[PDB]
């Protein structure tokens, strides 16, 4: 798809990586993982945390393309940083649980799309996200709340 490849290079010029289904989707949970707790955790140190965890299952993970995910959460605003003149972060307490963090991830690369002028249905949406046709409403549900007049 030219469609794919527009979105995804749109996602990179904002710093950030989407993995593919069903790499995100371990890295998301690794990200849980570390942070469900309200631990605080350095971008250093959360980096190594899932990269760690996601390379056996995942080889080609890294520090570079982690990095890039967890600045698209970061660009979703789900954390909660602390600055010191290294800053630390913590999952916002909305966002502890894997369907919620999730969801705030999917519509922020909506919104990316949005930005970059990219028209995309729910059942495209679900393929790119998810690879299947599964997440129609999941998706529709994101979009309805960001097409608030």
């Amino acid at each position: 798809q030219q469609l794919s490849s527009n979105l995804w290079a749109a996602v990179r010029a904002r710093g950030c990586q989407f993995l593919g289904p069903a790499m995100q989707e371990e890295a998301l949970k690794l990200v849980l993982l570390a942070l469900e707790d309200g631990s605080a955790l350095s971008r250093k140190v959360l980096v190594l945390f899932v990269v760690q965890r996601l390379e056996p299952r995942f080889p080609q993970a890294s520090k570079t393309s982690i990095g890039h995910v967890v600045q698209l959460l970061y660009r979703a605003s789900c954390f909660k940083v602390t600055k010191r003149d290294s800053s630390l972060m913590q999952l916002k307490e909305e966002f502890r649980t894997y369907e919620a963090l999730r969801r705030e991830h999917d519509s922020q690369i909506v919104q990316i799309a949005m930005e970059a002028g990219l028209r995309i249905a729910p059942d495209q949406w679900s393929s790119l996200l998810y690879g299947d046709q599964s997440h129609k409403s999941h998706m529709q549900s994101i979009i309805d709340k960001l097409q608030t007049p």
